[PDB]
């Protein structure tokens, strides 16, 4: 068993805050990390980005950086693969180098809107992690299916990790759509989100498992803030994870809500896998 931290962020082309701690703990919104395992340095983090203005060789010290403060150790880089504003990268706790093994990224470009991927191993178990930004626009949803078959077909596992800005919108007006926020009424909405409605048509991300969504809509805030969105474009579940294994515990899953240096929260993922 081991700990694997995913974290996909669009960070709306402005540089992120000095301290985004409650990005790596999954503090915030929805299924939060309890009071006890936050405390227990996860094995793997990736982070995802889109829109992402800070320079590769920084950003990567920034991470690495911010790392050492919460967890007082070393991560060490796995890899790093950016594709303009994109960019991902991977570190691990600096006791399992000699686990990782056959360390390989990729990228895919449409249109900028893209993906990045990264794969390794850890021990006999093979990973995979994909960074995208599909297609915006509440009306393009054929278009994000479609760029996810081009990524499907253009990168180069027993788990498979697939995360970013997806860019999937909901089905419902504006007037229902904050009212029903407002009550904390999620699954209303959920039930018309794109992303899932592609999924359940069995069109997208097929056999793919996403957890349970109970933290409002990442898209769109008004910089500065969480408690106002600004729509006027609806308020939508843009920042996704979601998972494939081989015939995984998903200890977390939530966005940030005092990191407002974007127009998105961040959001968060952890998981227990073999």
């Amino acid at each position: 068993m081991i700990s694997v931290f995913i974290g996909t962020w669009n960070m709306g082309s402005v540089p992120p805050p000095k301290n985004v701690t409650s990005w790596f703990t999954s503090k915030g919104l929805g299924k939060t990390l309890d009071e006890v395992t936050v405390t227990i340095p996860h094995d793997i983090y990736v982070f995802g980005t889109q829109e992402n203005s800070v320079g590769d060789r920084e950003w990567l010290d920034l991470l690495r950086g911010g790392l050492k403060e919460l967890t007082d150790l070393d991560y060490r880089p796995i890899a790093m693969q950016s594709l303009w504003n994109i960019k991902v990268a991977v570190l691990v706790k600096p006791e399992h180098e000699n686990r990782i093994s056959h360390v390989s990224t990729s990228s895919v470009k449409t249109g900028n809107k893209g993906a990045v991927g990264v794969s390794f191993m850890f021990n006999g178990t093979s990973f995979g992690f994909v960074n995208c930004h599909l297609t915006s626009g509440n009306e393009k949803t054929a278009r994000r299916n479609q760029n996810y078959l081009d990524i499907l077909r253009l990168l180069s596992f027993t788990h498979l990790f697939w995360f970013g800005d997806l860019n999937y919108r909901l089905d419902m007006d504006i007037q229902e759509i904050l009212n029903y926020i407002s009550r904390k009424e999620f699954e209303p909405l959920l039930r018309v989100d794109q992303l899932n409605l592609e999924r359940e048509k069995h069109k997208v991300f097929l056999r793919f498992s996403e957890e349970e969504i109970s933290f409002p809509p990442t898209y769109r805030y008004e910089r500065g803030s969480r408690d106002t969105y600004a729509w006027h474009n609806v308020p939508s579940w843009c920042d996704r994870i979601l998972w494939k294994s081989y015939p995984i515990i998903c200890n977390s899953y939530g966005c940030t809500d005092d990191i407002v240096t974007s127009d998105h929260s961040p959001v968060f993922g952890t998981f227990e896998v073999g």
